[PDB]
């Protein structure tokens, strides 16, 4: 993953969009460096993610699980993570 990636900028379609207004300003348009900021922002603040549980977040008894369809996923595996990102936006 270049760091360049983290400079596109994207808008969030409305339930990914609900997920990042309860930890950030709402904005019409966000660059990647934000997205996955507040992404991983809520998840921290929800706990769903306890570093003591070797890098695994749960997240389906949350929102985040319908969002990304899925139980549960690494924090190491970035490209799955992005692309499960990318599912719920519209490049700009
Ligand atoms: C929830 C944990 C979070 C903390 C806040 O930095 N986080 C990490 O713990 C990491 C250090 C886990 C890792 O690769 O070893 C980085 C991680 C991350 C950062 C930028 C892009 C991606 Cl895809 C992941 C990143 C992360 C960010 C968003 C999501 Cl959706 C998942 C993981």
């Amino acid at each position: 993953i270049p760091a360049s990636e983290q400079e596109t900028l994207v808008r969030p379609k409305p339930l990914l969009l609900k997920l990042l207004k309860s930890v950030g300003a709402q904005k019409d348009t966000y660059t990647m460096k934000e997205v996955l900021f507040y992404l991983g922002q809520y998840i921290m603040t929800k706990r769903l993610y306890d570093e003591k549980q070797q890098h695994i977040v749960y997240c389906s008894n949350d929102l985040l699980g319908d969002l990304f369809g899925v139980p549960s996923f690494s924090v190491k595996e970035h490209r799955k993570i992005y692309t499960m990102i990318y599912r719920n936006l519209v490049v700009v």
